[PDB]
């Protein structure tokens, strides 16, 4: 069976605390994102098999399997399954690993892989924090801070502080490059809120440059700053990923094939270099080498992280983010691995090209990595 | 690729708050059968590609990535990944059901697919609840409690409070026969506590009978009581979960072969029949009807919704929980899943049948099985 990805929509991406997404509940906010998935592909949800809802931070407003409150929030009907899944910033790409295996298994035809995250109404940790006791005094790097982790990668694969900075302009002004010439528009589902409908994107800082960015202050001691860091962000992003047959006979627009998945674990203290086993894993499982591939999204948890898995993997930073990547674009944890497989699929279709990687690391000491080939292939 | 279970091991299973577990976090019970199977089974756990831990309420001390928190705790290389999955009651099937997807992709040859509850330190329902205020107002079966749930079956299945009683006494005295035998034993991992070492299950209450049942209060304003309702439960299992290859090649006894998945939504209002739909998908996708099968393990949640989903089913209630059910057994919502696949397959093996399903409903009108056959079919 031909697993294929035939529908991408998400919210637009805000920043949590301070932009536009502060007054929607995570749940509603991701009913609003999967209503409008299905309403983009004039596709019936009772044909669905599944909801899996990637979410780092499962509790409170995040709580009671958001996966089945957002799809009965969204209309639909209870004859879809519901699970929610939790591989902190590669939930949603999991999520789609998860759905691409069932169809493979026979296991139901259409499923929508979709992460969410409020960090505005779920702060990142959860509530009640709870550390093992044991790991803590034995293993404290299980429970080192992103930022400890970002400025190890800096150190330890030579990735200063001005190289970060460049990667912030180059993010900020493809986002924008991107967003002017009309291209996120179509995978955005506006959101109804209090102060009204939220159609953009709110993380793009248009104009970011060197000079601006050199005048931050240091974030975690070191080298990263605010400006080199992913964002805290409110948003949600939803795929359909369904059988080729299925998507042939709904008429639905083929974005792209599955064609290998993978994720990998590595060390925590530097879990931003997840990525570069997550990919090569794919490669091999596809008979692929790097420079195969057309594009790639490598989420930009940290500037530091991304460039060196880029440079470890041999990479083309002409390849990398096409439209932009998280410092500009937003992170929000559950949903991002939606995003980024679903736009690498969509971005594969818009350039014609042959193959695709998204990838990105996982708070741990993990990465998840999904390759993608053209339908035609 | 033949998907097989290769091994099962589980904690004993204990009462929350009143048991033998309440002194040990989860992520450590996870952790300790983790060990357990992978020493059972002499197997480096270097070979796996990834841990996907079932947990209704992943916070608190259930928070943080578990499955990777237990991977760590269980002193497993960072190689591995982990990822943590809620279908509430079902995710641990869930975690099954995505493992053989993963072998099917060619996506790695080798998982755990666990599950965990500490009912004790992790209440059910979680903290800080926050349930969706439209749904609360619109639909508010979404948030119905399970009990209410098990009246409505109890009510519109036809199904008495002797009935189910009926099934209480079975399920303990199935649950005593197979402990007094010894066929209880190869599947636990026994557990420290600070009281001593925990390796036999608290929850069977042996001498179960009718006219003492008779005497207990209503739990819920109707049939059901304490006696004919899982208990609240400590508790954790795993699976490995493999390619027929990769269990070869290891030497491991393989218990069966995956045969067919399948999750199905319901009314939430009924959310006990869940088992039904998600039965007859199973047999449809395998090419089996109901007399095909030799034992089932239907999760008893309540004796009401058991008991109606073996009446529709058309089973025979002499195949059903043949060394007890969750009555008897308990019921730690995480753990379920994992155990009553793991313990269809080892109950497959050990009577020498053709074909099994393990199947079991879910809070918000969901249910999951798995249909499992001999190897050497
Ligand atoms: C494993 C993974 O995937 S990691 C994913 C998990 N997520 C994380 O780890 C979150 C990472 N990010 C964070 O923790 C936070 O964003 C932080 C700590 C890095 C920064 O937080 P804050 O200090 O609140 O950032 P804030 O938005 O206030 O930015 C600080 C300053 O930088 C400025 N700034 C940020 N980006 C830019 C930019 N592109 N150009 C110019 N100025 C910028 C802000 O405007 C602000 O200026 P001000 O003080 O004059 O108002
Ligand atoms: C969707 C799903 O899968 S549902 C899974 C989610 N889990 C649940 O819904 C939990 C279901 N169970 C519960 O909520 C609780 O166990 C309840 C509410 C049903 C009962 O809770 P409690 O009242 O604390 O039960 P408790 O263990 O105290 O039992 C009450 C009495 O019945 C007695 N009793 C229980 N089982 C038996 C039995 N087999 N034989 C005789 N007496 C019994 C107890 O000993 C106790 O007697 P006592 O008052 O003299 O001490």
């Amino acid at each position: 069976i031909s697993v294929v990805i035939a529908g991408y929509a998400r919210s637009p991406f805000h920043f949590a605390r301070k932009g536009a997404l502060v007054d929607i509940r995570p749940d509603d906010l991701a009913a609003a994102v999967l209503k409008g998935l299905v309403e983009k592909l004039d596709l019936d949800p009772a044909l669905l098999e599944d909801v899996v809802m990637g979410c780092a931070y499962p509790e409170a407003e995040q709580g009671m399997n958001i996966a089945r409150i957002a799809s009965f929030r969204a209309g639909f009907p209870q004859s879809l399954g519901g699970a929610t899944l939790n591989r902190f910033s590669g939930s949603s790409m999991s999520a789609v690993h998860y759905a691409a295996g069932q169809v493979l298994l026979g296991a139901g035809e259409a499923f929508i892989a979709a992460g969410v995250e409020s960090m505005t109404r779920v702060p990142m940790g959860g509530f009640n924090l709870s550390p093992n006791p044991a790991l803590l005094q034995d293993y404290p790097a299980v429970y080192m801070s992103m930022g400890q982790t970002a400025e190890n990668v800096a150190e330890r694969y030579a990735v200063s502080r001005v190289e970060q900075e460049e990667m912030a302009v180059r993010s900020h002004a493809k986002a924008v490059a991107a967003r002017e010439a009309g291209l996120l528009r179509e995978e955005i589902v506006a959101i109804d809120t209090p102060a009204g409908r939220v159609a953009e994107d709110g993380c793009i800082r248009p104009g970011t440059n060197l000079e601006s960015l050199a005048q931050l202050k240091p974030a975690f001691g070191g080298s990263v700053t605010a400006a080199t860091s992913s964002p805290l962000t409110d948003g949600s992003a939803a795929l359909l990923v369904c059988s080729e047959d299925f998507a042939r006979r709904h008429g639905l627009v083929i974005l792209a094939r599955i064609k290998a998945v993978a994720v990998a674990g590595c060390a925590p203290e530097i879990m931003g270099m997840g990525p570069v086993q997550a990919t090569r894993k794919v490669l091999q499982r596809a008979g692929l080498g790097i420079a195969d591939i057309d594009l790639v999204e490598i989420n930009e948890a940290f500037a530091s992280q991304s460039i060196a898995c880029i440079r470890e993997l041999g990479l083309d930073m002409d390849r990398i983010n096409l439209d932009g990547g998280a410092l500009a674009i937003g992170h929000p944890l559950g949903a991002t691995g939606a995003r980024i497989t679903g736009k690498a699929a969509a971005l594969l279709r818009r350039t014609g090209g042959r193959y695709a990687i998204a990838t990105q690391c996982i708070a741990g000491g993990q990465g998840v990595a999904t390759l993608l080939e053209a339908v035609e292939l």
